[PDB]
């Protein structure tokens, strides 16, 4: 994929080019369960270390278990829930009689094993761990006899660690109310996250892209504590599902434009909003306005399209042609020309204004560019570094094309007398308006 | 308890009903030791298996002491405090002379014990761990000997058990600068905080409310970190004490409400501001305007008044008659109409606007509302999810009436020619006011 | 450390004195290597425990390996980087064909040295963990034989010691993409960043200062994963370089500062802008405006500068002269009359507004002070708590002399029919133009 930035002058923002969609539209659960053991505390005549050691990791595993069962009494509501209404829709089903025995007579030859449950959803389930078992035939013989048995030092180290995956994610299930984001290793390992996107309803282009991102699909991802019944600790993972793919995405920059007099008062800025992620989607633009919803890898954006909003496909206008009619360019207006910069794909945007000191820098040559009060813009092409007053910043050293458009700053074109210095939210059509309406009180005397 | 819901066709927006509230107005400190060795380092002539792994053991807790004591020589600022001051009161009784005795005198012989500090304070006083009996028993003849003595494996895995804890208190207290919350159940477990709440000076009612929602008392407490002197590592956990129990509250969701002209440049827009969550309080209304401020478990919900403002009670009214003389009901006007969503409790509101394809769909039977341009609500019975644009919403699937209140959108009473369609921050009464200056410029001429 | 505190009444705003600067302006970037086993899975006739044991943590060793591996395949970038430019610059010199063979050589017979990059940048290299020596001495006996040896179990126990750092540190990278901050114990042991500092080429006093905030700097630090390669795992801490030490800092606070009319929708209310932390910087101020830029310890605040405005030293004036000409002190506007309180360093600004009952008091003696309508300020002498409506804030014990500057209100020198009363970022001139604009449209009729 080819990088490429466009910088506009005359409006003070960039364009970088040439990234790839890759825009969570739909949801894949599938259920992780732990075989428990029903086991209930039992005393019997014990001083040997060895056993003192048993009962003590069987105490931490029985307070995991009451834990996680007074942690599935409540469970706490996570702002409309929304993002997780698939999950939380199969523990639903899950509390159901028999759906528990139904994922339990499945996995009970294989780890893994597609189960069709009682409300047409085909999910994939898995059983990651096996306490029972090994409680059962290893530990039972130990304290459920009248005189406790001596265990062999061995055991006491293969409890520990077996029992260690399960207080770890009752751990994160307690601190985090039951819905846990990023979905650690613990709640599903590297391993078995592959082979559950491998065994997964998906094309294998869709296959290779999860599995070569894999923390990505980790940070978007959601587990989910479903129940704690008949032996089995269940809960579900969550997995986005990428409908759209290889779409162009590209991403705005934008800093304030303000006039350059010399008396403070007497300049007026302008800067343009939405800013952010935009992707091309079904014939519309997927736009994401904010900062952390898009992981970024490569030239592959990876966005939720629930926290998105779809606007026509001429916003790309307002890179091309501000004051063109079919969209409306929104912008802000101020009076606050304070220095900033931009560091964006394959440059930095400079807005200088007052005394600040600004420039750009090489490593080893020194200051190469020094920039005027304005907006400017310089490309990574020998450049390390820019300075703005006493902050610098550090250029992206991806390769690619940059094309500086020059044009007029459109804050050039504006009366400052009648200009609306203080907007919020206006559109180029509504600071005009408003100016014909300034013009017209003053038409009349 | 029932959840009702009332959408407001008028001003495009909708309120939640029927939730109880537990507000924070208190908190209740207690006191966390952990009993240490101050035995210092021992080399005997030593190469047998055993006690190097002993011995690495030991580094790993003398590290961990000696980190604590850097960790409690300068302790960080948290942004003038205030939400901890309680516990850091307590932190500072602690470091005179004789106070640590007091507490030391106290947990000599059980674990729990009520101490009467030399402030006033009446705090409950925990022993979680005790090192300095398992180290100078156990573990000082195995190096403070001439030669050292051969510990027996047991031994060296329960010491490595037992010093757990200390290193991950250690580990949370490093990263956070002394500062924990939520409170992990390293510094707390489930079984010492259900514990400490039974034991709390607290009505019977509280407990069951506290006991029954342990992970939101989790994530409303803190840890701070005391000090560390005379074999003592001590550590403040502040619990919340709801002041404010089963007082109705509501939660105000809000969406834009634009006129729906196919000109664009002739639309205009409004929306009520001040959405989320109301709850009376001592004759006022307690406003939470941050969303991540209160947590919801069944139908209660849990925030702390630290974030909230006081409101008139007359503040409601702006949900039955927003042009009510005795409380101005606040709004934001723009011509930003981007379409949009929000999930309710019971339902979805829709603002549709421009091109944009909006719908309710049921798994099974597909679409079976299309919403046209405006604003529009629909309750979740029968509706699985909606869709605005390239995005779907899922309903939350939450028992409950809805009131669907039709009335005539307010944004229709408004001529567009004088409407202020960029205020940020507007009241009913201000915007009208501000119309009647923008006719006094047009009556002129 | 002298801490002084003024409140402007005319203005509704204090600033707290006395804080010195420590700001960062550097990277240090040093290369933490572990030295790995590019042991290959082996199998030979096992069955005893002891040999399952190891088998097993075997296996945790080599996930560990493969998954760091597909981390580093692929490694997503974090919005521009520029915060770890200087970081990533050394991943990429490090991916050059000899680079990782040279740290090789220099850390053949020591655990830390100084290595000479191929790029000009004199790196500080350390060797944290051996597990090629553990694994190819202790272990390769055990599996690479052709029928098993029998390992005796101290070694199964160092073993499970020795490689839990690696897999937690594959834990840490695995949900970060890489890019963890704060740096962890498991990136770098206390043990080993004041190592690390203390062998820093910087002056004594930035040693100490350091040493003495290592909660801070590892709050400030970022550890980047780089590469896997021939028996190398390497990655990069970057620690902050505060170029910038001990200069005056100072933090503004601000509150609503309304008229306090009988009548709603007759008051007016102003709010001075930009509150947060200004420090003295090379001839300008460094202003803060985000609130968890900057921690405090004692009287040190600690920035980075990465996350500031470079701003005139006559932006002070704000604080003397708000309607001083040589800064244009700016201000937002409203009529929103909401009550509420801002904890300073030395006491607390309360604005109180309409039926709201503000006060402040003492825990034994009660209510010393009730604030009326208007905005006011109480130091901390003598003064535990202020309520505001329904919320209670805990005022800072801090010792230190407040002055109450006396003022007349300078809301009350604005005509309420011609203000701007719904401004988001005026000026104080901006302010007064506009009202010559309303006074000029009045005037004409
Ligand atoms: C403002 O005046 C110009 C000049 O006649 C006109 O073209 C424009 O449509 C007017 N209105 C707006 C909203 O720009
Ligand atoms: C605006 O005009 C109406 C009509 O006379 C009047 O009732 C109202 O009080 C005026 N002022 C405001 C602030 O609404
Ligand atoms: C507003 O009027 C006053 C009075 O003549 C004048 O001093 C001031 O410069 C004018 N303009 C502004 C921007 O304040």
């Amino acid at each position: 994929q080819n990088i490429t930035e466009e910088f506009y002058q005359s409006t003070c923002s960039a364009v970088s080019k040439g990234y790839l969609s890759a825009l969570r539209t739909g949801w894949y659960t599938s259920v992780i369960t732990i075989e428990l053991s029903n086991i209930k505390e039992n005393k019997c005549n014990g001083t040997d270390a060895k056993v003192k050691l048993i009962k003590q990791e069987l105490d931490k595993y029985k307070n995991a278990v009451t834990d996680l069962q007074l942690l599935m009494q409540s469970t706490p509501a996570t702002g409309s829930g929304s993002a997780i209404a698939s999950g939380v829709a199969v523990c639903k089903v899950l509390h159901l009689e028999g759906e528990v025995n139904k994922i339990k007579s499945a996995l009970l030859s294989t780890n893994k094993a597609v189960v069709s449950l009682s409300n047409g959803v085909s999910v994939l389930t898995s059983k990651v761990l096996d306490l029972k078992n090994y409680i059962d035939k290893q530990l039972l013989p130990i304290v459920n006899k009248q005189s406790c048995s001596i265990p062999n030092i061995e055991t006491v180290i293969e409890f520990q660690q077996k029992n260690n995956r399960l207080l770890e994610i009752t751990r994160e299930f307690s601190v985090n109310a039951g819905v846990t984001t990023p979905v650690s290793t613990y709640m599903l390992t590297n391993s078995e996250l592959l082979s559950l996107i491998n065994d997964m309803p998906i094309t294998n282009d869709q296959k290779k892209l999860m599995s070569n991102n894999v923390q990505i699909v980790r940070q978007q991802s959601y587990s989910i504590m479903c129940i704690i019944k008949e032996e089995v600790l269940a809960y579900v993972v969550q997995l986005p599902l990428y409908g759209v793919i290889d779409t162009p995405c590209w991403k705005l920059h934008t800093s304030p434009l303000c006039t350059t007099n010399t008396k403070e008062g007497s300049n007026i800025c302008l800067t343009r909003t939405d800013r952010g992620w935009y992707c091309d989607n079904a014939g519309s633009v997927s736009f994401f306005p904010q900062a952390e919803t898009c992981k970024v890898q490569s030239n592959r954006v990876f966005c939720d399209t629930m926290n998105s909003l779809t606007l026509p496909s001429e916003v790309n206008l307002c890179n091309v042609d501000i004051f063109n009619p079919k969209y409306d360019c929104k912008i802000m207006t101020s009076k606050t020309d304070v220095s900033s910069s931009v560091i964006t794909s394959l440059g930095a945007i400079v807005s200088c204004y007052g005394k600040t000191k600004c420039t750009a820098s090489n490593k080893n040559r020194g200051i190469i560019k020094t920039f005027s009060n304005g907006c400017d813009y310089v490309s990574n092409k020998g450049v390390d570094t820019v300075s703005v007053g006493n902050t610098l910043y550090y250029v992206n050293k991806q390769e690619g094309k940059s094309l500086y458009v020059k044009g007029e700053p459109i804050i050039n074109f504006y009366d400052p007398l009648v200009f609306p210095s203080d907007e919020f939210d206006a559109s180029i059509s509504q600071v005009n308006e408003k100016i014909n309406q300034s013009l017209a009180f003053i038409r009349k005397s």
